[PDB]
């Protein structure tokens, strides 16, 4: 399978940075979702799934077709509360009807990144929309009840190191669970619409308590509130994932660094850039911009 970068006709930088300030402006706007959390965790999430369903083998999935908009992605399991983040983006692609959907979806979490204050995403243009026959099938997205080995072994098919798949981890800091979508329930953190280091540090650094939560889904829990993951906890666990928690625990700026690259990756993954192609765009800011 080979999929090749067409960008959509006659758009450069600056059209682009119109969509990124259209979706940055309703971000500030619509701040109330999710108890004020506000829209961009589920952004972010939202360019992760459409992303993480590539498969390295036969170059199925991934971002480039944008075939969550099909019934069969819409509807997995898997992506339970994601519709959220398309009724957010689909005002959007009504104002902007020449940009893809696979572009659409993955800008709208290049801008909650930024707008969260993470690190500059590179972004490029070019996914195409292909047909609802192209839709991947279900269960090729992560369980979360399962271990390090289950992490890193399920991460090479989308081939992520440890080292990449420790730094996008870190994106679990944004937002909460919720255990309606996904039968676990609470925050990682007190700043989940900032985007910092601290679940590293929190996971170092606090008491967990391994409980049953209403779903009777195991969770470790905090005496602050917090709760991870069964393979979030998996990262202190193993040896080779621990040192690197360890570092970024350490060094606010290497993880900005290293999550920059591995999204940027994750969200590239499957696609062909033709030499001609333009360059990766590093949007702006509405802080930067005084919008
Ligand atoms: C083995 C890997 C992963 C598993 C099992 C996993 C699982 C989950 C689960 C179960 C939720 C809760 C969904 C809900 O109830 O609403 C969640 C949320 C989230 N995840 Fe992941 N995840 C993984 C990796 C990642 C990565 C690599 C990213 C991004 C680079 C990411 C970003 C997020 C974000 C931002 C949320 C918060 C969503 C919200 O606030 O609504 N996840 N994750
Ligand atoms: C979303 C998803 C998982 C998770 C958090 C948020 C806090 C730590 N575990």
């Amino acid at each position: 399978l080979v999929h090749v970068a067409s960008v959509e006709k006659g758009r450069s930088y600056e059209d682009f940075q119109k969509v990124y300030n259209a979706i940055a402006l309703k971000l500030r706007e619509d701040d109330e979702y999710d108890n004020y959390i506000g829209y961009g965790p589920v952004l972010v999430r939202l360019a992760w799934h459409i992303s993480g369903t590539w498969d390295k083998h036969d170059n199925t999935g991934g971002s480039y077709g944008g075939t969550y908009r099909f019934k069969k992605e819409f509807n997995d399991p898997s992506n339970a509360g994601l519709q959220n983040g398309f009724k957010f983006l689909e005002p959007i692609h009504k104002e902007f009807p020449w940009i893809s959907s696979g572009d659409l979806f993955s800008l709208g979490g290049v801008t909650a990144v930024q707008e969260m204050q993470g690190p500059k995403i590179p972004w490029r243009c070019g996914r195409v929309d292909t047909p609802e026959d192209t839709t991947p099938d279900n269960g090729r997205l992560p369980d979360a009840d399962k271990d390090a080995g289950y992490v890193r072994t399920f991460f090479q098919r989308l081939n992520m190191n440890d080292r990449e798949v420790v730094a996008l981890m870190g994106a679990h800091a944004l937002g909460k669970t919720h255990l309606k979508n996904s039968g676990y329930e609470g925050p990682g953190g007190a700043a989940n619409n900032v985007f910092t280091n601290e679940f590293y540090l929190n996971l170092l650094n606090e008491d967990w308590k391994l409980e049953k939560n209403d779903a009777n889904n195991e969770q470790w829990d905090s005496k602050s509130g917090y709760m991870m993951l069964p393979t979030d906890y998996s990262l202190i666990q193993d040896p080779k994932y621990l040192s690197i928690v360890k570092e970024y625990a350490n060094d606010q700026d290497k993880f900005f660094k290293d999550f920059s690259k591995a999204f940027e990756k994750l969200l590239e993954d499957g696609i062909t850039f033709p030499k001609d192609a333009p360059s990766p765009f590093i949007f702006k800011t509405l802080e930067e911009q005084g919008l």
